[PDB]
């Protein structure tokens, strides 16, 4: 909770690809420190530039704002579930409270029109939080099909990050800008890096005082096996088995099955497969295969 | 084909975690210079912890295969087409 | 038709490049035709032997079995490596009975049943490539129907994903198109060579130009000409 002490500096890049050189040494060129007022009047005194912001120092301070990028009515249940998405992880384990997010991130935004962004003013956090749930986002725009949550870019949540000042083109050669989208005039509603406190907003974070150390364990988890996935694999062979009585996914692989035989194998035609089976996973795919020689018998994949 | 900034975002989209190097990246020295993958979680190929040795990407056939230097059982193949 | 015709000549080359010349005259030191006992024992004395499989005349008798080579510089696992091998299988033979049955005038079911009836495999003693050719032993067409369906292979390699697939070699469907024999060095300096499989122990399974119809065997060919 820094809280006193207020960002309304802005840090910006004048150049894709710095070289690392001139980079921490606050070359003119290609790095400067502006404010509100002096932004506008740097841009109207250069007709042609290119600008990326990025944070003075990631280590002393990372407290940004949430924001995506894509490349009425679709935004519109975008946006709650996109709020739904986060506050999960918000009552999860931040120690914050779903309704003061819900309320923070209720119709308090903007947008641009170039692939399209979104920032939302009353939402503050810091950038490990970005950087933790980049899986998460990923996971809900592959699993739905909603229009705009599909070409959601992950991408952009890293260390050092940039994101271009609307107005300023890519490079002088193109000739594609960002259009601001009305009711937001003022840049200043634009600034992933500016930071206020207005008795309505709010602040969440890991709160539990870990160095990026989250994952601890990700046990496969396809525990849904109670009897949805196993009885696949019990039904692909139609002999009894008899180390079924007991299965859980902490031994899910270790254990080597052994079946009994009193019809035909049923991925093959041989007998009673002496040596005994074995099933493995892979990228959420469940793999059986024979353990010794595995060219006697045939690797059958369940999904 | 397509644009290289397409394939780029393939690429990029395959492997979970970031890129260090993505700046260094161009048309054409992108088969020569090793990717640098910043492991806070394990890559996507294989899940292990934190390799220790960068990747490599190679054309063939109209697509981008990605292999990692060292021993080649550590990493599974992957194909972007 | 064909009938009484079953070709079991083995015709062959020992050295890449052969001279056109030479070739017209049968040059003895370039050109040879055995058995299959007789190679057998050919390469059995000499190991250090370099033999190509080709036709002769293809304006006469032009029957041969479908091949495949595949060359991937990448190295697998045993697991990985069989369920290639599977969805290799299924894809290829898929492909191979559509353009049978459009552009042929065969049975779908027929081609696919004779193609995954029997097949042979080999293997490369490098430990960093998975390189193979392919044989299916009761299938047969003519060489024109190969180079048109190597149009439908580029296709089908181009759409598809799998590490095996991407690496077929349509250059092989060609005219006078040549064939390693297999356990024959490649280069006269170079001990990568190519090993048979368990299932097939002799060498009339991995000759193309061996031709012998049993009661299980389909044969099909261009119709529109
Ligand atoms: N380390 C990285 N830094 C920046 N981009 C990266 C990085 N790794 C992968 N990428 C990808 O490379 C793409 C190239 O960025 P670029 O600025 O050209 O995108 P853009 O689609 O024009 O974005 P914008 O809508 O923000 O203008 C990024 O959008 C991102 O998906
Ligand atoms: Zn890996």
């Amino acid at each position: 909770d820094a809280a006193i002490r207020g960002n309304d500096v802005i840090f910006v890049l004048k150049t894709i690809g710095v070289p690392s050189a001139c980079r921490q040494n606050e070359d003119p060129r290609f790095v400067e420190a502006f404010k509100c007022d002096e932004l506008e009047r740097y841009i109207d005194n250069n007709p042609e530039c290119t600008l990326f912001e990025s944070l003075r120092d990631e280590e002393a301070y990372s407290i940004v704002r949430i924001f995506m990028d894509v490349d009425l009515t679709a935004i519109q249940d975008f946006i709650i579930e996109v709020s739904n998405c986060v506050a999960r992880f918000a009552f999860t384990e931040c120690g914050a409270i779903h309704e003061n997010v819900i309320k923070s991130m209720r119709s308090n935004f903007s947008l641009t029109k170039s692939s399209f962004h979104i920032i939302f003013l009353d939402t503050y956090t810091t950038m490990d939080t970005l950087i933790a749930m980049k899986r998460t986002l990923l996971e809900l725009s592959r699993s739905s099909e909603n229009p705009l949550t599909r070409s959601i870019d992950t991408a952009v949540y890293r260390r050092k990050t940039t994101l271009r000042v609307v107005g300023t083109r890519k490079n002088p050669n193109c000739d594609t800008i960002h259009v601001m989208q009305p009711p937001h005039d003022n840049i200043e509603d634009y600034l992933f890096t500016y930071v206020d406190m207005n008795n309505n907003s709010y602040y969440f974070s890991l709160q539990r005082r870990l160095e990026d150390l989250v994952p601890d364990k990700l046990w496969e988890p396809g525990f849904i096996s109670f009897e949805d996935a196993i009885k696949r694999v019990s039904k692909i062979f139609i002999n009894s088995i008899i180390n079924f009585n007991d299965l859980d996914e902490n031994n899910f692989t270790t254990v080597p099955l052994v079946i009994d035989y009193v019809t035909p194998c049923a991925l093959c035609k041989k007998r009673s497969h002496k040596h005994p089976h074995q099933l493995s996973l892979e990228n959420g795919a469940i793999r059986i295969y024979k353990t010794g020689n595995p060219h006697s018998c045939k690797v059958k994949i369940v999904p």
